[PDB]
């Protein structure tokens, strides 16, 4: 949801598993090709930012998604920027 | 069809994968060189106006195949477009 | 031949095994310059889309090569284009 | 089959024993070039990630050869998906 | 401020961050649009002149958060262009 | 409204998101050869007066319109000048 | 010599490797403006129309000098143009 | 807590029993992916530096738990590190 | 001064360097406009021209920051055309 | 020091240690993400030139530093380099 | 020298070790922006027309230079092109 | 010699040992960073065709080295290429 687009820059420079994060969109909300082309980033960060530009297309189910994997994959950190 | 015509602006600034579009108009819609001029372009926006650049000379048919391509593509942003 | 224009778009987003076609076709359909080229690409739909920019200045016999080199690589991904 | 697609993300996540489907797939559906580089990624999910990236190109045999593999290793991994 | 104004030459020749700039800017000080545009260039001086053309459009406001991105970027450039 | 044309200058000189305004006019406000026109205009000041050559045949909704499209696109400009 | 002239819109739509011929061509027919005129071009039918715009100040040496860097670049097109 | 932070470099460079903490922090503070990709790496400082690769995403509790963990396992090297 | 005058074809033709004499002359000489219509051009040669067509509204001051802009830059060049 | 830039191509091509440097200017001279995308290059000499192309932004202080990490890891190439 | 205007598309389609060049020529004949701009780009012929384009402004003794840094390089290549 | 230009693609998919071709042309024909460099790859025909990439810039004397290393290593696969 809003939460992705409030918390952006965090989000792209303190992600660190993004592979379970494409896991999870995988098919859904992100097609084969940009799946292969976030995956050929070289950095954790370039990675998140290659996925958040997708997101102009994304509705609040897609952010949803993304949010509801971000608590499955790291909940400290989603506990730490809602604080 | 009327879609892409009464939705023009925000299927420019929201439309995300612009690739598959390109592949699935080319052909039937797109010649070689204007695929080639349209893959040209630097962002998105760019490309997806340079699209639209030539939706003057397109029939019902041909937008009627692009509404088609944007509705296998990108589900979610149809959705939201309409709703 | 023809069948590789007919299946442009599955070929382009379906074709995993880019490096052999590119090491089949080497010196007798492409040079070195466009070999370089198609290996910079990041992901393997680009490489293809790469690969088939330089397809307007091929003849039938170009094509027929490609298209055995597909038959020798994948003929899974044949058989399953032709039904 | 199609079971391979619909539990994608938790065949990456929980196949342990990807060199006994690597010699099952061998020659049949895999290259050795492929083989080699599946055979390459330092774990488990990364060696799972890198054949799935060669799914796109495979048809249903393929997928039916994958599944048959799967139930002679991981007979309790494939009940419990199904389940 | 007037800081990056006097200073623009230096600036666009010795930015090397550029991405860290873009994500504390984007939404507040640049579009989406113009983000993509600054992100495309291929290198670091390009992508900082394209910024610099956007700052005719600024006000004190804008310019002020990009010297406190700066200052929290990169502290010793600012400090020695200071000096 | 009037605002326009009082800072018609300082419009000129300090608008850089051109294409934005283009699209929210278009098909309202601009025809589609005034929006080619428009486009063709190599720099950004050079686009800015093509597009206030327009302004003579436009009455205070479309001056309106426009006022709103820059109010949406670029406000620290807008206050800027107001101030 | 008289071939460029007698198939001039399929070399347009047709010449897939114009660095290759910029480069045969360089020095002794292009000067290094026209060379770098041409490479500014965006697609290949453009950098095409770019280079035959020199053509009326060429004799038949230069033509024959273009039509023996093609017969190298790419014979098969040659062939497929004769016959 | 800041510890590990403050001596990023002393830690990667003197921690010896890292597979002890792997076990401490596996399934609260890493994934099993995780856990598999830190023990993938030859030497201790690789291990110790993919093991810092995750804690941009950590919050005061994980590294917490890392500092309690390497009191438990090493307590010669905090009490020199403290001094 | 009176070198760019007497080298004013060698210049135009030989120089490679452009934007950073752009930078270097930015608001001192080079209005914003003039500094966006030089770097529209798409050539080396053709950018120059437009900067020679601003040199009639130049005085000695304004062609003496040029040279010691073009010595600090090539200064090889420069050494080049005296001899 | 102005020591880095004298031996700009020796230190690239003769530094064999570059994750020990890496880690004494983390944090301080290096941000997390440029750590990230020197630990991304295949080879040493990549490494060294990314580590490099940062060097743009850094003032004495940090070519200090830099010089202080090599002096203490190879004693022995600071002192070849200077003789 | 007249080596590499003789030999320029040759050098331009068999130069492989392109960066060792750039590092030689660092900081005397080419400035760091035009550094960047040839390591932009993606495949080495590109690179080396790239680092050709700048060729105009140089003088006898940088292109001295760049023999004596191809010698030192390939010194099979020159010979070969010498013969 | 003109074998392994002859054989390319046979070579990249069946030469097995690597490192001992790469030290005998250690020095003599590859330098350090180009050792480096294939080094690097993950498998085999990856390495082969890294090495491969070094080819346009050698001599028919660097083809025999290789061929002669070629024969040391495996005289099989060589007598299997000749019939």
């Amino acid at each position: 949801l809003h939460f992705i687009d409030q918390h952006r820059a965090a989000l792209i420079a303190r992600v660190t598993n993004v592979e379970w994060l494409l896991d999870a969109l995988y098919g859904k909300v992100l097609t084969d090709e940009q799946y292969q082309a976030v995956r050929a980033e070289p950095t954790n960060p370039s990675k998140m930012r290659k996925l958040f530009s997708f997101t102009p297309a994304w509705n609040w189910t897609c952010k949803d998604l993304l949010l509801q994997a971000l608590r499955e994959s790291q909940s400290y950190l989603v506990e730490d920027l809602e604080r």
